[PDB]
């Protein structure tokens, strides 16, 4: 036991007398629904386990609650059954929803001030049925709180959880956290962003902002070889190369939130070296941009993507990438892309919203002079003056598009969704010393594409729906590629 049985009464039966005072929502929750007199014979073919206030009171009253989420437990039960039983346009389903309401103002305040998380009755996004988030016990006190709350995970803290509360009463602090995203490995690339987004933070000089991270936390040598239609015309006559070598990375940028690691960046780059094949020779191929977009202050948001990004081309530009190319349509309805579970107010953008932002970034890397110039696929194509010749990347639509085929007319039509970037431009292009990446290797199976890390989210209730949840799926990110 924790609570003396009175201390609890005194706490939550507030609460309680807070839904019967509701006229008149509390009206068909105050007594057990009795079918008969109700002329609703299916009700407890439908509702297995029955509750209402009367029934919660008394089991108040005479001590049998032992700790206040059965108490929580039997409020939701309740709310359930009338959701579960009531059509959503009845009456009675409008008032247990006005009650839930009610309720969810009031057991916060009581909750936190028996020493806990919150009194939320939490479940995951959606076999009609949503898992519910788990709880860890404070080994000291005995109390249950919100895995996702508290941060306790069992490769961190393995001894077990103990609470804020239990930690000040013995003068005590929570061991250290080391599998952070400051100690991730760094590399020459992510040292480069972070210190240009920092840099740019402390010129801004507002409180709010906390100190940002940028880890490459995947780079692999691969090949994409040509599909077989293309393979036929070009390939197979020895016109064409068969195979394009590349550097697949996957990095992600975290700032500290309320002292925590939020992961609110991800980016997947292919990079084709300079001894690659043309028409792939020193070219970067962005396949997919994604945030969570919690990032704070809101007001320097856009302006810290600008940093990663402009960064990124200063840096291939640097070693003797001469092109950057973006593939930048919207994912579609029903594909999480990077993160799992966005903020359901995270809509993803319109193709114009997102060509216009993608046009705003590259105007400020024309004002530094890190860009040459940038246009659509279309006009480069006209001013480059065969279909041998584009640029032949993994997963692209390009090489999907041209396999239909077996290009013009084409471009015309899907133009302002393909942005070519010049980097480096005329002779300066020509005389190049080799492209030789500073950095090593970094095997990570979890990063290797998109889908690993989609699997492992959905796999385990890694959601960015929420900051809580967002702060949760980093921290659990982090332990899995801290142990690889
Ligand atoms: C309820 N919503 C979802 O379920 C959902 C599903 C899938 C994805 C998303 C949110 N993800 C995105 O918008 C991704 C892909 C398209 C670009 N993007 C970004 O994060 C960036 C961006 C650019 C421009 C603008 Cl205007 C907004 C954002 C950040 C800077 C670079 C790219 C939400
Ligand atoms: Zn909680
Ligand atoms: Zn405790």
């Amino acid at each position: 036991g924790i609570f003396k049985p009175e201390e609890l009464r005194q706490a939550l039966m507030p609460t309680l007398e807070a839904l019967y005072r509701q006229d008149p929502e509390s009206l068909p929750f105050r007594q057990p629904v009795d079918p008969q007199l109700l002329g609703i014979p299916d009700y407890f073919d439908i509702v297995k386990s029955p509750m209402d206030l009367s029934t919660i009171k008394r089991k108040l009253d005479t001590g049998q609650y032992q700790e206040p989420w059965q108490y929580v437990d039997d409020i939701w039960l309740m709310f359930n059954n009338a959701w579960l039983y009531n059509r959503k346009t009845s009456r009675v389903y409008k008032y247990c929803s006005k009650l839930s309401e009610v309720f969810e103002q009031e057991i916060d305040p009581v909750m936190q001030s028996l020493g806990y998380c919150c009194g939320r009755k939490l479940e995951f996004s959606p076999n009609d049925t949503l898992d519910p988030e788990l709880f860890v016990e404070c080994t000291e006190c005995g109390r249950k709180m919100h895995q996702i709350c508290v941060l306790h995970h069992e490769i961190i803290w393995p001894a077990g959880f103990v609470c804020d509360g239990c930690l000040k009463k013995s003068a005590r602090t929570r061991k250290e956290n080391k599998f952070s995203a400051k100690r991730l490995p760094s590399t020459r690339l992510g040292t480069f962003l972070e210190n240009r987004v920092n840099d740019f933070l402390r010129r801004q000089n507002h409180p709010e902002s906390g100190e940002v991270t940028v880890r490459v936390v995947h780079a692999s040598d691969k090949t994409v070889e040509v599909k077989p239609g293309m393979k036929a015309r070009f390939v197979d006559s020895g016109e064409m190369a068969e195979s394009f070598p590349y550097r697949t990375k996957a990095l992600f940028a975290f700032e500290e939130i309320d002292g925590v690691d939020l992961c609110f960046f991800g980016m997947h780059v292919q990079e084709y070296g300079s001894d690659c094949p043309p028409p792939n020779q020193r070219r970067v191929y962005i396949s997919y941009l994604d945030s969570v977009h919690f990032f704070r202050p809101k007001c320097l948001r856009t302006a810290v993507y600008h940093e990663i990004l402009i960064g990124y081309l200063e840096y291939v530009k640097k070693l003797g990438y001469t092109t950057g190319h973006i593939w930048a349509c919207p994912p579609s309805e029903g594909d999480d892309y990077i993160f799992h579970c966005h903020p359901p107010d995270q809509k993803i953008p319109k193709p114009k919203r997102l060509q216009e932002w993608f046009k705003k970034m590259l105007d400020k890397a024309v004002s530094e002079r890190i860009v040459h110039d940038y246009k659509d696929i279309f006009k480069q194509a006209t001013e480059d003056r065969s279909a041998k010749e584009l640029p032949y990347f993994e997963g692209d639509f390009w090489p999907n598009v041209l396999e239909e085929s077996i290009l013009y007319a084409t471009m015309e039509k899907h133009k302002e969704v393909f942005f070519v970037i010049r980097l480096i431009a005329g002779p300066a292009a020509n005389s190049l010393p080799p492209i030789v990446d500073p950095d090593p290797l970094i095997p990570c199976d979890l990063m290797d594409g998109r889908d690993a890390f989609l699997t492992l989210a959905r796999d385990k209730h890694l959601e960015f729906s929420s900051l809580r949840r967002a702060q949760w799926s980093t921290m659990c990110m982090l332990v899995e590629l801290h142990t690889q």
